[PDB]
């Protein structure tokens, strides 16, 4: 739902496209104004988290899908957040959909299409050449911004669920958070009613996809969206 | 503003006063159903913080201002805990009243009335006897009390902008969160308009003091204060 569009060895243009993809491409759909959607929550969250002084590829905007960021040298790693057990995590603990964790689980993913992401831990991660300090570097990043969203989205009646975070290696080999933080790769749930505001409408169809993403985007900036 | 009552040696009854004083007792007042308010206050904070597991020197209930609480040998702290700058924290960082931290501060206090609560670091606690193993697990167990109470509150429209926590020692050696959890001794604003809901009240006439208490107390329970 992304299309990178490389500027220069620095910098680079992402831009979201109004194309949904779920179960490997086996369910796709348009949705006019996903793209712009996802791209200014990006926006929003990626400032965010700027101004708590968490390290963002994050440069600037050129049009309403289209950001600025930084080339990184990518972790090939999927990282994940959850403070509430949904999805994946009913498989792994013996807790139902919707039950609180005591503290964030931050679990690993080997980012590999082939092998459909599986999840690794920290000796995996070395043989993919992370060592253990990076690692211990990428989680303490991850905990941080799940704090930071956690507890903004909570202000507004959002539940953070969980989380996919992308990282990579700037100029400098300083570990700098990527990709893109929308509906598309968090879990939100609305806090009286617990209905899901983000792509799991798509997913199993419980709902209008163009519908929660708004809610969300209105929620957050308290104004109807524009584009 | 609180009446220590020892039943034998690993309880007493903390009891809640209506009395109010600030600027070491230069500045008086009373005023009717505080220590009522400073209770419940305290109950719910505690009873919160015992559901994530935080070990507090809470026992139960016994009457509308008393607290029964285990008895503790208290280390001479307080460890203060601020997210949001005010008070004295001014005259320490070149920030703004009102300013977000990126992340919370600790800070440590010997109590002591006579040098009027002077504040120190981890070779000053030391001195006092208290080892760097037990500093830190204070300070640990403080930002975890600080993350739930933060949180908590904010969902309620709440800013926990800083507050004050004491810790003693059990029977058994573990370090146990005790003192009292009010609006006497954390700051509260309102998340919309930013004015205090705590004893900043009393402290520099800003307003009505049981006012603002019950406010806190309404949001949080959603009913008016018995
Ligand atoms: N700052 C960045 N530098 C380099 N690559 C990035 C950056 N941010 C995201 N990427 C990568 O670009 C791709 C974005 O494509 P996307 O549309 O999300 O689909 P896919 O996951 O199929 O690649 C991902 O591979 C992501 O890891
Ligand atoms: N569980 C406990 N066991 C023993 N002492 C405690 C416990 N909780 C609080 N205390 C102490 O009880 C005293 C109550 O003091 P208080 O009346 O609040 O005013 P001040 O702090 O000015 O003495 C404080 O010295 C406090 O440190
Ligand atoms: N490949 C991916 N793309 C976008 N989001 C993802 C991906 N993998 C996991 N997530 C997010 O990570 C969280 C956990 O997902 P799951 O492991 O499917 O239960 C959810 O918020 C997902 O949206
Ligand atoms: N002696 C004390 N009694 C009660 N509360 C205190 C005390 N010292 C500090 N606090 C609390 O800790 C926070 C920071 O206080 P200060 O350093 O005075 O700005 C405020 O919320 C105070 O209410």
């Amino acid at each position: 739902a992304k299309k990178m569009i490389p500027i220069d060895d620095d910098k680079l243009i992402m831009e979201f496209k109004d194309d949904a993809t779920a179960f490997d491409g086996t369910k796709k759909a348009r949705f006019k104004g996903k793209g712009w959607l996802n791209a200014q929550l990006s926006v929003i969250f990626f400032k965010l988290l700027e101004e708590h002084g968490i390290k963002t590829h994050f440069i600037g905007v050129a049009g309403g899908n289209r950001l600025i960021v930084e080339k990184l040298d990518m972790y090939p790693l999927e990282v994940v957040v959850r403070n509430v057990v949904a999805g994946s995590l009913k498989k792994r603990l013996p807790l139902p959909e919707g039950y609180e964790l005591p503290e964030p689980i931050v679990e690993l993913y080997y980012k590999n299409d082939e092998l459909h992401d599986p999840m690794i831990n920290y000796y995996h991660a070395k043989v993919l050449g992370i060592s253990l300090d990076e690692i211990k570097k990428i989680e303490e990043i991850a905990l941080k911004v799940n704090e930071i969203l956690k507890d903004y989205l909570a202000k507004k009646g959002i539940i953070l669920v969980d989380f996919k975070l992308e990282f990579g290696k700037d100029k400098n080999g300083d570990i700098v958070l990527a990709d893109e933080i929308s509906p598309d790769t968090c879990r939100f749930w609305d806090a009286k009613t617990k209905r899901s505001l983000d792509k799991d409408v798509f997913r199993f169809d419980k709902g209008d996809l163009i519908e929660a993403y708004k809610e969300i985007y209105e929620r957050i900036t308290g104004e109807k969206p524009e584009f």
